[PDB]
């Protein structure tokens, strides 16, 4: 089997991407944030505290003939941005892009934090990291990918995120039309439950490539590229008037600037992030200070190849017995 679904930016900045997902019988379609940095499929629901719902589409398990309470199971998750959610668990049929899993754990939110409530466009998350991070207790549950894997034509999914445009998540196949050149594969450590890999280095603009190992995770659920402070300082030093602002919470730059590209290494291959991808717009409405898309990972305890980096590539998440990542230009 295979599946193919379009993923759509939630706003003009590509702050996140939503992908429609069918849950239940008859189908209830919710727009979920596919997150390769977490392992819970959770949704706004008929159980969510009413004051914490503001415009999201909810899953109502009592209207699904295939929903069953997973008795005694609870979940609770905290993300890197400080947001959180928790609740109880149903099993139900879940389809993505024509690919169906029966008996998927659908984590129904009873509580969500303010950042979820305030984002009307995201109806929940679909985690695609390793199932060892799933938060369901007392019986840990599998991700949608892990439950689909054995049925897929190939045990892979691919992320093809757009810059200010829709893109695609495919399950079970490589679309050889979706990228240029060849795919370079690189080793993954699953020890922290992430798609953790080691970049071979970087370049700023037209500058020389610096060969240096940068361990980090491929995380579709993180907007920005978070890298060591040395690397980030070297990038923003090429932008006149850029500075790190403790008041704003990262590097800012004059909105009048033209940003340089940023290149990262994948083995001997190179992925180029155009400068435009690094512009996250005014810090507040009407400001001439703009927020940067490359930020320091110092204090986060891991480097994160988020959407800024991943949307410059066609990315293969290879879930074979020994997982690997692949990157191609596109
Ligand atoms: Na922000």
């Amino acid at each position: 089997s295979t599946g193919s679904a379009t993923t759509t930016p939630i706003d003009s900045l590509d702050d996140a991407y939503i992908t429609p997902v069918q849950i239940g019988t008859p189908a209830q379609t919710l727009n979920l944030d596919f997150d390769t940095g977490s392992s819970d499929l959770w949704v706004f629901s008929s159980e969510t505290t009413a004051s914490e719902v503001d415009g999201q589409t909810i899953y109502t398990p009592s209207k699904s003939t295939t929903a069953k309470l997973l008795s005694g199971a609870t979940w609770s998750i905290s993300y890197g941005d400080g947001s959180s959610s928790s609740g109880d668990v149903y099993t139900d049929t879940v389809s993505v892009g024509g690919l169906t899993v029966t008996g998927q754990a659908v984590e129904s939110a009873k509580k969500v934090s303010s950042s979820f409530t305030e984002d009307s466009t995201i109806d929940g998350l679909l985690g695609l990291a390793f199932s060892t991070l799933n938060t369901v207790s007392p019986t840990q549950q599998k991700t949608f990918f892990d439950n689909a894997k054995a049925s897929l034509d190939s045990p892979v999914f691919t992320a093809d995120l757009g810059y200010h445009a829709p893109g695609t998540y495919n399950f079970g196949f490589i679309d050889t039309t979706a990228y240029t050149g060849s795919i370079t594969y690189t080793a993954v450590s699953t020890k922290q439950g992430f798609w953790e890999w080691t970049s071979t280095g970087y370049a700023v603009g037209s500058g020389t490539f610096k060969s240096t190992s940068i361990d980090g995770i491929a995380d579709t659920g993180t907007t920005l590229l978070y890298l060591p402070a040395t690397v980030v300082s070297a990038y923003w030093a090429q932008v006149s008037g850029a500075k790190s602002s403790s008041s704003v919470g990262g590097y800012v730059f004059p909105c009048s600037a033209t940003l340089p590209s940023f290149t990262f290494g994948v083995g001997s291959a190179r992925i180029v992030i155009p400068g435009d991808y690094i512009d996250f717009g005014p810090i507040s409405t009407g400001s001439s200070s703009c927020f940067g898309g490359i930020q320091s990972s110092a204090g986060i305890g891991i480097n994160i190849f988020g959407d800024v980096a991943l949307k410059a590539a066609f990315v293969v998440f290879n879930g074979a017995t020994t997982p690997t990542l692949g990157f191609a230009s596109k």
